[PDB]
């Protein structure tokens, strides 16, 4: 059931912005590790005396890395005279965010028809304002409201190239890396209490609960009208044998924040080959692979969807597989992206639900908590 | 002339420590960009609840990357009960350093016979204490005094593996990269006033001025007894046509600090091939190459030292060449290592001065200011 109750017209995930201490080093690491091309910049070389911002792209996926310069460079500016390309940016907010949380996501940006209207309606329906709508060069409107913790939901809308004041990156420094990642599938928050977080966000968006079919968490998913903007939220379950990983997150993150970003690949096998090649030479590590019993058990679970060779390829790469009543999901998780055991990345590919492919086809892999548990006890023998 | 006036016995550069916002991402970028192996760690997985510290090595060169965790993880500790592996580390100092200066060098560490004695004698001769001598697991003593700005000179001494509490890195995550870098040749500070900085440092070390043979700077070099610890210092020259790059440093760095690290390669040609291969896929960029007239002029300057093929190879890679009365220097400079136009890296190889090779053979390339200027006007034609 989908009541299509969005209170404003939402299109797609537009970008994810990381707040960094040094944007250069994070962006270059992420570019090599994920196969994303350097596409735009806003920094000293473009006249921005406030913040350094570098954009990586792979398909429709946009990762933005931003860090503050010394406030002294812009001490004479006021907001009417600012050289920042992102008017919501604040030196003090950025430094406090990074000191409190370490490296992580500041903004989940969705593209909307009308960012001023999206902001107004949101705030009229309980959203905590974070940055009022601002029109950039009469072409792009950007607005921000609080999502959870210190993460904002950012609305962007275009009259008709990333943002004004950003410049396309020079051909020489823009090496066309590509490991097959194409778009952001979903973005997941960790919170202390799922109920109040769900009520708040669903309250100002009109996003509906996405139908779902001892692990330390309860979770629910909010979705836009066409279920292409997907925002799951987790809360810890206390009192378990193994301490909840959601609670460990909240502790090391200093509270709520973005837990993982799930990136859709058009060929998860090639993506994982390419990423695993680079794990130990500057890229990303992956969680420990499931035992072979897990892949033995795949024949019964997904033998109508994956061949024996396609299953062996999953075993080669540590890929996980889960199933809805509608589709099949292949997924794998990286180790944390930075120093703290907080944010990580999920690579996914979905099979089925053709009409184009409907959002969320195959679910989010929650059946893999049980199957992993079973397979490890089965492998123990 | 070398009076060998060291006030304590100094051995060699031991390591360079960067203070970071996220040590993971800087270290992984540096590892790939410079061909340095992950060798040791001190972090949550080793019981360190205070800071994440990752060590990269290439030959004798040691780069340490450190960032603070949330203070809440260690809120119950006191210095007698600390889990930090580096007792001088302070959350507030690290955050203030990084917020003020961005990514850069906090510690220039030299190995000495006796770090307690080195500290005491230093302070008795005017050094500003920064961290008193502390004995780690009865095996290693570490002490720190102020060098310039917020950079410390760190003394380390061993009774007889990097530091106690650091663990050797797992074979799988320790990929044996190597582009030919072997040791730190020199470490260079930028200051507002060269005279008072020279007097201070030479005053508490007994380091002597290293003999030297419109560019925007004045500089001098301090050296240990065998001239293997080399610490040049720059000050800006004001009132030039082109604004001094030293002054630009001081402005963007919020004052004095480490300007560049010069890394000796045992094969500068292979190092630069390997680094330039990776410039646009996560590694380091290099300053713009000199005009072809510069390499035409190399035949007259160094034709007795480099063949025509070895010169063409310099032109291929943008390598610079300078000459002492004693030796020849090949050098090249990276673009800034991070967001701000502050710290950069120099790759060098020295030819001559065999006895082993004496320190500083060939100088520091100050003749290349004139030769670059000449060659660009010559290329203009
Ligand atoms: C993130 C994630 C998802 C996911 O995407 C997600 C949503 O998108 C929607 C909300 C529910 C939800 O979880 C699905 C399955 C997962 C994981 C996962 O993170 N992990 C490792 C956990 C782990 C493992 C070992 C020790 C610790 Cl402390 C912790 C798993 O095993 N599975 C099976
Ligand atoms: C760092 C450096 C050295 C060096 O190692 C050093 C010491 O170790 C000892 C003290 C003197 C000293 O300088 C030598 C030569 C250099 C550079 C250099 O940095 N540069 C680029 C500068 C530059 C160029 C263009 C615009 C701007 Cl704003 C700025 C050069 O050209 N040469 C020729
Ligand atoms: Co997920
Ligand atoms: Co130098």
């Amino acid at each position: 059931k989908n009541p299509k109750s969005d209170k404003f017209k939402v299109k797609r995930f537009h970008h994810i912005e990381f707040w960094c201490g040094d944007a250069t080093n994070v962006a270059r690491r992420f570019s090599w590790g994920l196969g994303m091309r350097f596409s735009a910049k806003s920094d000293l070389s473009t006249g921005n005396m406030v913040h350094a911002s570098y954009l990586l792209t792979s398909g429709d996926l946009r990762f933005l890395f931003t860090a503050p310069y010394s406030p002294s460079l812009s001490a004479g500016e006021i907001k009417p005279t600012t050289t920042a390309s992102i008017p919501s940016f604040d030196h003090g907010s950025c430094r406090s965010f990074f000191s409190s949380h370490g490296l992580g996501v500041r903004a989940v940006a969705i593209e909307v028809e009308d960012a001023e209207s999206a902001f107004s309606i949101s705030v009229a329906n309980g959203a905590i304002p974070s940055s009022p709508p601002i029109v950039l060069n009469e072409a792009v409107t950007i607005a921000e409201v609080k999502l959870y913790g210190d993460v904002v939901l950012r609305y962007v809308s275009y009259k008709a190239e990333f943002l004004p004041g950003f410049e396309r990156v020079e051909d020489a420094s823009s090496f066309p890396l590509d490991y097959g990642i194409r778009r952001l599938d979903h973005a997941v928050g960790n919170v202390p209490e799922l109920g109040p977080a769900l009520t708040y966000v669903a309250g100002f968006t009109g996003f509906h609960q996405f139908a779902e079919f001892e692990s330390g968490l309860n979770s629910a998913v909010l979705a836009s009208n066409d279920e292409m903007v997907l925002l799951p939220i987790n809360e810890p379950v206390h009192g378990t044998k193994r301490k909840s990983q959601i609670q460990t997150y909240l502790e090391h993150n200093e509270g709520a924040g973005l837990q993982h970003l799930a990136l859709m690949s058009e060929d998860i096998f090639r993506t994982l080959r390419e990423m695993r090649k680079r794990s130990s030479i500057g890229g990303f590590d992956f969680m420990p692979s499931p035992p072979p019993t897990y892949y033995q058990n795949l024949k019964k679970r997904v033998g109508d969807v994956l061949s024996d060779d396609q299953i062996k390829e999953c075993e080669e790469l540590g890929i996980l597989v889960d199933r809805d009543d509608q589709g099949t999901l292949l997924q794998i998780f990286t180790k944390p992206l930075g120093d703290r055991p907080t944010i990580f990345i999920e690579i996914i590919q979905r099979v089925g639900c053709m009409m184009y492919q409907s959002g969320g086809c195959g679910g989010f892999g929650k059946g893999n908590f049980s199957e992993l548990f079973k397979s490890i006890e089965e492998y123990e023998k």
